[PDB]
């Protein structure tokens, strides 16, 4: 079957926000199954995906790391302002959800920078499979 | 049908030019489909094209956008130093053409970067139509 | 035929190593092909493929370019702290190796850095051959 899937959302608003900030760009996602208001990543595609973060500099010091399903820790988007880092691939199982760690020392700055998440379809799994 | 097109050059002149750089790094581009030396991107590949533009950084201030047809502004190609700006996508229409926008505060300095554009084909439209 | 091949590792090693870094995270890479222990990367993908290497800032100065086969100097992965540079694309011979080239000034400082080197098969080429 062709699950043909794609997804990816600009943030671009105002000033001052309340908080974190939603996604009202609409570039190309029906599905979406990835809610970035809350980042729990849903994902069914099941194969090999191409996905890209975009990552603020921030000089200013402290530890970003997005959590991986599976093992936890696993920096895929790792920002340093069983356990590995990686970029280009994806080892993600089906179903599996993603979340970002966003606390790495608490006497800190308060700020609200703005993050564009997009990751398209590449390839999906045929079956491949052989009894 | 299969329309195959791949299209990327790179610029490496010796020192100062009259004016803009032109490429003479023909890595793998038969049609050429977008002029560098005036910018004029006429794509008829119609699907989904993988698209990449390296981002000079000139921290010395000034804005420099890439216009998108259709809306005017949207910087997808964005560097500041109904629209949005998006990086890894690419909404194109069939026969669309890029410009780019560099003219953003008159007094500054004179200066002449070099830019690598390299942009892969890679899914095409299938017709995907339906009665 | 469809050769279906991925490759990517991933280096984190503790603290102080004896030389340079090996890589203990294997992300996804049954024949490996290329050890990046030594960088021989021998491809015989033959086709279009996606590369991406990781570019260490080190603002210190010195030259990295590495040396392409067929061409020698050609930086595909250029990082300057016949002969051309590019980076999405990756005009590849099959069988050639790719090797780095680490040495541009002798009076300098000693370091370690570390390096995730990804690159994922895209399309292969089917025959495509037309007597």
């Amino acid at each position: 079957p062709v699950p043909q899937v794609a997804f990816s959302a600009a943030l671009s608003l105002p000033r001052s926000e309340p908080g974190t900030v939603p996604f009202d760009r609409v570039l190309l996602n029906d599905g979406g199954y990835y809610d970035p208001e809350t980042g729990v990543f849903t994902a069914p595609l099941a194969g090999r995906y191409l996905l890209s973060a975009v990552l603020t500099g921030h000089r200013h010091e402290k530890v970003e790391a997005v959590l991986s399903r599976s093992n936890q820790g696993v920096a895929r988007v790792d920002s340093g302002g069983t356990l590995g880092v990686f970029s280009l691939i994806l080892p993600l199982q089906a179903g599996d959800t993603v979340c970002v760690d966003l606390v790495m020392g608490q006497l800190a700055h308060s700020e609200e920078p703005l993050t564009i998440f997009s990751g398209a379809l590449l390839y999906g799994d045929p079956e491949l499979e052989h009894a």
